[PDB]
């Protein structure tokens, strides 16, 4: 169970999330791609206690600011209590990546609770990221490995997403677990990773660039612990709140199951 | 030559470009991986002179603004002939990216003559940046996919590159060529891309975090177009100036050779 794995697993962010899905219910993170800062903390605000984890892309914001778009996310996710998981998707040298989580305009490490980074750079992405956390903040972060995606011709299977998991195995205190469509095993090596994973739509069948989505049930019975939804909840003149509540209750009763 | 590619090349991109590098005689590009706008612009006025292309990571800056950052370079790359690659690697699904790439806080589309992207998504990646750039500008724009990388444990090769090759064949007008470490072939197939070649340095092996370096000679060797360097010109108290003569002439004469 989640509030089992929380007790057992190495990494402190990890745990936290377990922990808060266990108290809250819930295994949905919500991914309010919006372009303003106003629109998404109303948004967050909406989703809040339904949600275990926020997914944010603060680079599609056309007004971010460190006083008017983190601070007031960090106090939702103290207030409606879920982690920050910034999708930036790191994809450049260990030493780049360093810099770029770091500092730049958006101060990724010294907020983000989680990220992630693709695979396709080598040993050294992780390396950088985790140098930069050490160097920006005392507090406990966690990154995901990409192991796979969602969009129609993905790149990410075979001997990519192998590789990917092998990178994955470098640091089990740091790296947490995978964005994935399914399990990626390695129990039997002392791993309990953590399965995150976006295309997830009730009602949408995909969009018109490659975006694929596949029911809650569908991803959770594939071995998902978290399901990632976006346009799901808040696109099209949907309810947010009220989506929230109906996804929280889909990914849960099928955790339940 | 340069001169005959850019009178047969589908890009306009690509073709100013390569008009650039014989009018020049440099096929060096200058990565110049800074962390203030203050420094990127004393750089870019040294380097302006020997570079037929500038490559910017606009997301390491700690002060990054439209009016103070882009315009002067803008006004750098018009005043010395050189034109601006912002190295943000999309690596995202293609909705997600038409976002990232049209607006936000670095609106790159509106500046950038060239960017890239990892081919790990599929092909959505080239539609969404190209629907991205057109609601954007009507200047044109070109795209650059990521076939290898010069890090160590890079996944980037087999399968995977085959695939990125791939994914770059469905826009001849719009993708322009490579950044990869070797030749792609493609002209049987009448394809004519740019090779762009970073891991590129005539001291520094490599660094703390899998960089890799080789040589101006032999990356040209094996078929690249244009060197990109990044810290063998500013880093480790280097005199940029000085480093920029030194690579153009050791990248020009492999060429010429
Ligand atoms: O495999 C995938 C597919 N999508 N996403 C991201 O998850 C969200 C999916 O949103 P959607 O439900 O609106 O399609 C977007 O932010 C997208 O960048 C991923 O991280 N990986
Ligand atoms: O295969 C690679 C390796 N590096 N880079 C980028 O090129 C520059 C190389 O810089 P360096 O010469 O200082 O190592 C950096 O900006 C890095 O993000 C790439 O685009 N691809």
């Amino acid at each position: 169970t989640y509030k089992e794995r929380a007790a057992t697993h190495p990494s402190p962010v990890a745990a936290k999330l377990f922990n808060i899905m266990h108290e809250k219910q819930t295994n949905l993170c919500a991914s309010l791609d919006v372009r303003t800062t106003k629109e998404l903390l109303e948004l967050v605000e909406a989703l809040g206690p339904k949600i275990c984890l926020l997914k944010t892309h603060v680079d599609i914001l056309t007004d971010f600011s460190m006083e008017g778009t983190v601070k007031p996310l960090k106090a939702l996710s103290a207030k409606y209590n879920f982690l920050l998981f910034e999708d930036r998707k790191f994809a450049d040298i260990g030493n780049t990546v360093k810099l770029q989580y770091s500092a730049g305009v958006y101060r990724i490490a010294e907020w983000a609770d989680i990220t992630n980074a693709h695979g396709v750079v080598g040993p050294g992405i992780v390396s950088g990221l985790k140098q930069a956390a050490e160097e920006v903040t005392k507090e406990p972060r966690g990154l995901l490995m990409l192991a796979e995606l969602s969009c129609k011709g993905s790149l990410a299977t075979g001997e990519y997403t192998k590789g990917t998991v092998d990178i994955a195995k470098s640091d089990k205190d740091f790296v947490i677990g995978f964005i994935a469509q399914r399990d990626m095993g390695g129990r039997d090596e002392g791993y309990d990773w953590l399965i995150m994973t976006p295309g997830v739509g009730l009602d949408d069948k995909g969009d018109a660039l490659g975006q694929q989505y596949r029911t809650v049930d569908d991803v959770v019975s594939t071995g998902s612990d978290i399901i990632i939804v976006g346009r799901g909840l808040f696109a099209k003149g949907r309810d947010a709140k009220v989506e929230g509540e109906r996804y929280r209750k889909a990914g849960w009763e099928a955790y339940l199951r």
